[PDB]
């Protein structure tokens, strides 16, 4: 009974061709789990096959099939069988099956015996790769990821060997992170996320109820609320964190009403992993070590903005003492460096202070690393190099000091981001001098030293070396150049054509360096510099929230210890919440909220 | 009008700015002179005439650090220039996204 | 609306009339076919229709896309590169980038089986353009 | 797309090869059998693969395939 007219029988969808195969089968001890009958390039199966290839619902070959394989005593039965290739490893037939959209041949390979927690853990199924589909690796998984409710269902709930929900993947994933994974932010995408996603924890919350499945974390430590926000998927990220259900399963929201008046009401938000005094929270996570472009999004939502001002508005006589802190600095760094030359004791202490202060600032960004940041190390890093030298009296100390005066008087400029005004400003300047200032400056030394080699090749005192007369053409761009009929030269129509091509070249570069800045300017969302502005006071209120170098800062928690309900396991469950109040004049057309108060306090 | 829209909003924010930049180099300069650059208050005088169009900077042959003397000139005509193109760019950022009524 | 069904129309009527003969592979007296006469003139519409074209199960064949697999959301299409490939003479590219004195060439380079076949050759020669 | 049709010109000329020496130029594609012709014999064509993600597909109708499986 050869494997080509096995395939083909299988294919064709006829049972009653696949006779005397069992009597072939019995006597000369070959099972179909066999390598004679599989593929061997891939380790595919005849079942396969007859998946792959379905009726107009399902194929009427498979359970004769599965009989011929009960019949002879195989200790590996064939509907657990598994790919062996690199590419497509562990994938099997209720994979197939899942994936053709077909409930009745899922409902009669389970019935047959089939795992349901076979991971597809080859190169095809995983993370980030090109063309590939990372799903997690489960059948659970599989079925969540593709909206199939119906498969779902009847793999959560039938009779004989149920999926659960807890298990998960080779990196720890369950079927919440793999939904998290898969989000893309469209509209049909996240359509299905949330619903999946919400479907998902009700029925956690009927079949397991003792067990959290969001509390469950992958192999990296994230949860699928942190993995929503190192990744930077927006859509499940504010889902999540404003959920509201209702009244069976009330214990799974994190939205709440305390009390509602008229149209006034207090909601109170869950503050469980997003609240900074714990360790690894999603504050953290959206300012240190998510890598996305739209960080600076997520920072602006719901309950994040509210938090944020509320730390904000208790850190402003810290940040205001950091100030004057540093400004002092600064007047004694310039007091010192003024008179460098009763006295000499002063000038002494001056010194020592200011290698005091250098090694502080040093100290400290370097405790940060383990923009703004690299330039107050190098701010740092030039004044102990400057008082180094001093001590070993090598007198190039002089520049580095004085290099390190003006750097120092910049970084100043650190401290605009306390208002809104001139923080905004100086996000602009960054933003200028990283984008647009770079190329412009290529283009101009590659016209800059062209002629000026020029120049100096054709006068041969006008313009005696290269490096005098980029000077005098560099002159012309400040508005003090000097173009003169030269009387003296051999070639002096030919000098004056030069200097007159010069100038029209680099007015040229000008217009197009303003025309670009006009190009990016108003074809641009007035939020993001707004936005940009509020991630950079976050991090600035995590780092004063995290202490000094020196002195780690004891921090308290935020929010409210608030009795909201009770658990099903017959407990109250308290919860520390962050109040927001809200107006809504269109109140009275809508349903009225479960409230946990019944009047205001 | 809008003249005084101009003085009372853009012009202030861009003077802090512009001194904070202007006295850090002057007294720079100062320092590493030591009859170029005497005095702080004539030093940010000869760094303001850049800004206006009658700057002047050669290669000093008498002072014993001459190039970073002219390295720090160099840094100034080009922080200047960017903070001057920033307060350009953010009136056009004010004016493009206005309603026209409002000024009327 | 017109000339994208109607060519349709006539391409599957010659399938049934006159099955082994090819009306796309006829030249003009000028050496050009009807895609390269597309592609020339910089008749956008019906050169980005042609480029990418599926029929039906009986006149199959006369498509231009084909699928390869399916699995879940992900899929990977084939597209022909039977007069559009460069390694040929008097290719598509040739005339878009060459021989068409169209305004809106650069548009007709955006289209999409011409933009990741460009980006392919791109990134095989960056050693070359580095030299 | 002015850009884009610089760099497409720029990389048929360095197709074409330099002007001493003429270059021997590669096929883009592969060789693929996608299905049968009116007289009865297979069309091998050269195409050129695209791959998709689409997750509106389980509205839509199945498209037919030439294999069955990805590889
Ligand atoms: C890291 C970069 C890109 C940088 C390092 C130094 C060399 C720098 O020259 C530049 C570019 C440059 C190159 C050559 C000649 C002139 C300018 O700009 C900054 C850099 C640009 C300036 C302007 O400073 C700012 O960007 C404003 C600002 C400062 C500190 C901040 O923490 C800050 O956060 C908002 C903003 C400061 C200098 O350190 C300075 O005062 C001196 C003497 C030169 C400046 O290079």
């Amino acid at each position: 009974f050869d494997r080509d007219r096995l395939f083909n029988v299988v294919a064709r969808g006829n049972p009653e061709d696949l006779a005397g195969l069992l009597e072939y089968l019995r006597r000369t001890s070959k099972y179909l789990t066999d390598s004679e009958y599989t593929e061997g390039s891939t380790g595919k199966t005849c079942l396969m096959k007859a998946v792959l290839n379905l009726q107009d619902g399902v194929n009427a070959c498979i359970q004769p099939l599965l009989e011929i394989d009960r019949d002879s005593g195989n200790p590996q039965p064939l509907v657990n069988a598994q790919c062996t290739d690199e590419y497509y490893r562990g994938h099997s037939a209720l994979h197939i099956a899942i994936e053709k959209r077909s409930l009745q041949c899922v409902k009669l390979l389970v019935e047959n015996g089939a795992n349901v927690h076979a991971k597809a853990c080859g190169h095809f199924f995983q993370k980030n790769q090109d063309t590939c589909f990372y799903f997690g690796e489960l059948p659970l998984s599989l079925a969540a990821c593709t909206k199939q409710w119906d498969v779902v269902n009847y793999l959560l709930e039938n009779p004989h060997q149920p999926a659960s929900l807890q298990a998960q993947d080779s990196l720890g994933n369950t079927v919440l992170h793999a939904l998290v994974m898969i989000a893309d932010d469209s509209a049909e995408n996240s359509a299905l996320v949330v619903r999946m996603y919400d479907g998902l924890l009700q029925a956690g919350a009927r079949l397991c109820p003792n067990v959290q499945l969001e509390g469950i974390p992958n192999l990296e430590g994230l949860t699928p609320l942190k993995l929503a926000a190192k990744e930077g998927k927006i859509e499940i990220f504010k889902h999540i964190l404003q959920r509201e259900f209702s009244a069976p399963c009330q214990s799974l929201s994190r939205k709440f009403t305390e009390w509602c008046y008229g149209p006034v009401r207090v909601s109170l938000y869950d503050l469980a992993s997003v609240d900074s005094w714990e360790e690894n929270s999603v504050l953290e996570i959206i300012a240190f070590h998510s890598r996305s472009p739209h960080r600076h999004r997520m920072v602006v939502l719901e309950p994040l903005n509210k938090l944020l001002q509320a730390k904000w508005d208790r850190l402003i006589p810290r940040f205001c003492f950091n100030f004057l802190c540093y400004l002092v600095y600064m007047l004694i760094f310039t007091a010192v460096a003024y008179h460098q030359p009763a006295g000499n004791s002063m000038l002494l202490l001056g010194h020592i202070l200011i290698l005091l202060g250098g090694v502080y600032l040093l100290l400290g960004q370097l405790w940060y690393f383990w923009y703004s940041e690299i330039l107050f190390l190098l701010q740092a890093l030039l004044t102990v190099l400057s008082q180094v030298l001093c001590f070993l009296a090598i007198e190039w100390y002089l520049p580095l000091l004085v290099s390190s005066l003006a750097m120092g008087w910049t970084n100043l400029l650190y401290y605009t981001r306390g208002f809104q005004h001139t923080g905004i400003y100086s996000v602009m300047i960054e933003k200028v001098i990283l984008r647009d200032l770079l190329r412009f400056l290529l283009v101009y030394l590659v016209f800059l030293f062209g002629f000026a080699v020029a120049l100096v090749s054709l006068s041969r005192p006008p313009y005696r070396s290269i490096l005098d007369a980029s000077l005098e053409l560099f002159k012309f761009t400040i508005g003090m150049g000097e173009l003169a009929f030269q009387e003296q030269l051999r070639f002096r129509g030919v000098v004056l054509l030069l200097l007159l091509a010069y100038v029209l070249l680099t007015y040229v570069l000008l217009l197009n360096m303003l025309i670009a800045l006009m190009s990016e300017t108003v074809n641009s969302v007035a939020t993001d510099s707004w936005s940009i502005w509020k991630l950079q006071k976050a991090i600035s209120v995590l780092e004063m929230e995290n202490g000094y170098w020196w002195c780690r800062r004891k921090k308290q928690r935020a929010g409210v210890m608030l009795t909201v309900g009770t658990r099903p396991d017959g407990s109250p469950d308290e919860r520390w919440c962050f109040r927001v109040g809200e107006m809504n004049w269109a109140t009275w057309e809508q349903t009225l909220p479960r409230t946990l108060c019944e009047e205001p306090s």
